[PDB]
């Protein structure tokens, strides 16, 4: 279960550290 937590965490910080 706190793996899935965390795949998400990145799914969202994805666009957030892209740079464009």
């Amino acid at each position: 279960v706190l793996a899935a937590v965390i795949f998400i965490y990145f799914a969202a910080l994805s666009p957030a550290i892209t740079f464009g």
